């Protein structure tokens, strides 16, 4: 738990600690958080929203969306709570929870989430129990605006399970069972419309009961944070158009995009033309300023890992870890 998030869960409800299920939704740095609009996917009691209510402040907006019954009954009683708590008042509230599947955010209620209408859906450990992640995935993308971004964690495989793995009720009730190879994942997110997805980081995760094991026994589980922005004019690749992007200040001293692109403080640093789309068309814009297109110049090799830039998932998360 971040130190600067620390004092705001000491603010939080009891209750709503106690009965959360799961792990705590990772956030995109606080200050990038000033007034946006927030959705939790399996916000269970509401430890992430409350925490993103007071992050976005005043004038953002956080949603959380379950299908768990008792968890959404325990969120709910403590609108009014965080809302004196973080803004002064019972009445001001810019939290609200949803019933529905994930897979369907069009008909949670009381309401659902409108197209275009959230710039960050977070999310941890919920796609390998999704029933299906095609259609969660393109669900994500109808209710991210433009320049919004799906900032999420999960556990990914670096090989395609076996059936039998695939089957196995321990497995899947660990998320392992059902996590999507690396590329495949890559493919599938690109099939709902995210064209480029960006490593934020990874940890390892292991499988040390020697039984389970045997069902995926080569398999190395990661649990991989990434970022992926939607964004028009994404292209599969990364092309270099000579720009240059420099951090303005603002949200601290420098600000970390992904594993690949750091940007100090007034330093430009160059960019492939992806990385400045999605820097001009998000909420970080505001942050920053970056250079006009110039003629192609050819694939990004300005950076000093640009090999792995451009290598597939896998290559970039195990590298990673290393
Ligand atoms: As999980
Ligand atoms: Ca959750
Ligand atoms: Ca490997
Ligand atoms: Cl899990």
């Amino acid at each position: 738990v971040p130190e600067s998030h620390r004092k705001i869960l000491a603010d939080i409800a009891d209750e709503v600690l106690e009965k959360f299920y799961g792990c705590g939704s990772t956030l995109p740095a606080d200050g990038s958080l000033e007034g946006a609009t927030v959705l939790d996917l399996g916000c269970g009691t509401g430890r992430d929203v409350y925490l993103a209510s007071k992050l976005v402040g005043e004038h953002g907006k956080v949603i959380g969306v379950d299908m768990l019954d008792n968890q959404l009954e325990v969120a709910r009683k403590y609108v009014e709570y965080h809302a004196e708590k973080f803004f002064g008042s019972p009445s001001r509230s810019n939290v609200r929870f949803l019933k529905g599947f994930i897979e369907n955010l069009a008909t949670a209620e009381p309401e659902g989430v409108p197209d275009s209408s959230v710039d960050i859906v977070i999310s941890n450990c919920v796609c390998n129990l999704s029933t299906n992640k095609l259609a969660l995935f393109k669900e994500i993308h109808r209710v991210l605006r433009d320049g919004g971004e799906l900032y999420f964690s999960d556990v990914y495989a670096d090989r395609r399970l076996s059936e039998a793995a695939q089957q196995d009720p321990i497995l899947y009730g660990e998320c392992l069972g059902g996590a999507l190879y690396l590329e495949d994942f890559r493919r599938l997110v690109a099939e709902a419309g995210f064209r480029d997805v960006r490593l934020v980081s990874v940890g390892p995760v292991d499988v040390s009961d020697p039984q389970l094991r045997k069902l995926v026994p080569d398999v190395q589980f990661y649990s991989c944070t990434f970022r992926c922005f939607k964004v028009a004019t994404l292209e599969a690749t990364r092309e270099d158009y000579g720009q240059s992007a420099t951090y303005l200040g603002g949200i601290g001293e420098e600000f970390k995009l992904d594993r690949f692109f750091t940007f100090p403080r007034e330093k430009p640093v160059r960019v492939d033309r992806n990385t400045a789309e999605i820097i001009r068309h998000s909420r970080l814009h505001q942050w920053f300023s970056v250079s006009a297109e110039q003629q192609h110049m050819g694939l990004f090799k300005a950076n000093d890992s640009y090999a792995l830039l451009h290598a597939p998932l896998s290559m970039q998360v195990e590298q990673l870890v290393s």
